[PDB]
């Protein structure tokens, strides 16, 4: 089936994954250097064998091709993704005042009330970002992300270049160039940066009329992370080749270090013993064409007739 | 055998790769996603099918690592590889005075003297920034190349960045971390630079006391390309392990377009048909440990036998 690449991928770091310590106490079995491919053309590799939030993965990219770096666009439509990482900002600013919250991460994980305490600030923090507009302005803007880093990445001369922008613009008129390249990866950023970008950088091909795209992440959390990490990208890769007028090749995700977090074992194993189903199938909206103006009624998900869900604790 | 990823490269391109034309009139057969990797524990990845001159990886390699970016330290190496690139500066310069040599790259495999005179003022370029210091520092500087890339990355306060350096410190002291990244990819270079650079960027790994090195290739040349860059990195990922006091792991070498030009296919397929031999082996300077102050000398190729060297026209 479409998905098996991303269940070998799981088998592979199970029998082969060695064990290693990451960011968290919280070990990890990894694998360095794997690549693996999707034929859009059999479908849209949204993983059958769990239910994973297309709405979620379609929110947060429109948020992405929209140069946006403002959550307030994700809280528009019930997408809390990246809500932590503004909260992180709001807690630590000299404005806040309300209960601690020094490393609500991994605090949250382990107390009782406290959770409770940190989903009561969260949601305060929410409600504000969303109808205080100076208050959104000041803590709802994360700066560097992909929005950014896609659609205005910073030069020397203070302008700011569309990368995107261009390089569907080199996709028209040279669409046999070999320097489709997007990168999100800055070095005088990445220093100093809370979570320097996963997605490091992809690259998009043109033959034979296709359109194809390959993905270089440097970390990946094999399972809550990439089943999202392959959508989000088959996604972008037919929403490019829609803007285009091309047809979609394939879907080509290289990664560096691939790890499988030692708490979700059993979850990965019981997913292993589930048969994958049908691929859903992709429709955008046939009138509209600029990509960058697309809205969430533009792109449909069909068939997608997937197993229930697996809940998994995260890795804070 | 070691070399064996290569070969079965060659053929896999040749049997599945489809026509592409490039940016020059001599077509190639392409392929887009590729990944091979190389156990340096085996041996040193060098060609046995084919003799490659290791001592220009080495002078090349070298001349990243110090940082450098004139052309001059390589002429006094006997290597002209990066000439053609100075010689474009200075031909187009308002200082130039002599025969037109619009476009010498096309024009000098079709023509008789013409090849004859642009050897000739080739010759006169070198010894002009082998003596003379103030010519050297005007058209012997490339600017824009590896070097600076990895070790002087231009910032907006207008200082650089020891990318290359700063990651080795990162392994040193944070061995696990899954952000030992250099990127030779700058977006606001890019869009105007002669060759954005192939090698786009690499990422390091350590595990089990072993250190790995991944390279994402945008474009490889199968035939002439490919050989040295395999020897360039899997000799970049001994001398970082020397220096971080680690044994090598693997070298895994990740593709965009890799092509094969059609004037080629030949002498590809000549190569195919020879045996591969023991791959060599690479000694380092025992007592010198600061590789950014490597010499000539301290890198020692052993045991490489190889078959006799294949000629081929370059794509120009």
């Amino acid at each position: 089936m479409l998905e098996q690449p991303y269940l070998d991928l799981a088998k592979k770091v199970l029998d082969e994954g060695h064990f290693k310590p990451d960011r968290t106490h919280t070990g990890t079995y990894s694998i360095f250097g794997h690549q693996m491919r999707f034929d859009l053309s059999k479908g849209f590799p949204l993983l059958t064998t769990k239910k994973v939030p297309f709405g979620l993965i379609k929110s947060e990219l429109l948020w992405f091709l929209h140069g946006d770096t403002n959550i307030r666009f994700l809280l528009q439509h019930r997408n809390h993704i990246w809500d932590e990482w503004a909260f992180e900002k709001w807690v630590k600013s000299d404005e806040y005042h309300g209960p601690d919250m020094t490393d609500f991460g991994h605090r949250s994980q382990k107390d009782p009330e406290f959770a409770a305490v940190y989903h009561e600030e969260m949601a305060k923090f929410d409600d504000r970002v969303l109808h205080d507009d100076a208050f959104a302005a000041k803590y709802g803007d994360l700066g560097l992300v992909y929005g950014s880093q896609w659609r205005a990445w910073h030069t020397s001369k203070g302008d700011t270049i569309d990368q995107l922008g261009d390089v569907i613009e080199q996709i028209k008129t040279h669409p046999y160039s070999r320097a489709l390249i997007v990168s999100a990866w800055n070095p005088e950023d990445v220093p100093t940066m809370a979570l320097p970008p996963c997605h490091t950088l992809y690259q998009f091909y043109v033959n034979d009329g296709k359109l194809s795209l390959q993905l270089y992440q440097r970390s990946a959390d094999i399972f809550l992370g990439v089943p999202f990490n392959i959508a989000s990208y088959a996604l972008l890769t037919h929403l490019v080749a829609h803007e285009c007028g091309l047809e979609v090749g394939e879907f080509i995700h290289t990664f560096g270090d691939a790890h499988l977090y030692v708490n979700h074992l059993d979850q990965i194993k019981e997913q292993l013993s589930r048969t994958p189903r049908p691929a859903p199938t992709l429709q955008l909206n046939p009138d509209k064409h600029d990509i960058f103006d697309f809205d969430m009624k533009d792109i449909k998900l069909l068939n997608y007739d997937p197993y229930p869900a697996i809940k998994a604790p995260v890795a804070v």
